[PDB]
């Protein structure tokens, strides 16, 4: 790639650190990834 996914890594292993249902850290890795890519807003 070249933009900095290194901080995608620790969004996503932050979503699977948490406490949650499968489900909550389903949505939180698919956020952090979408989040991630510009114009977003």
């Amino acid at each position: 790639s070249e933009k900095p996914q290194q901080e995608l890594e620790e969004c996503q292993n932050v979503c699977r650190m948490k406490r949650w249902s499968t489900e909550m850290v389903h949505r939180c890795e698919k956020k952090c990834e979408e989040k991630f890519e510009r114009q977003q807003r």
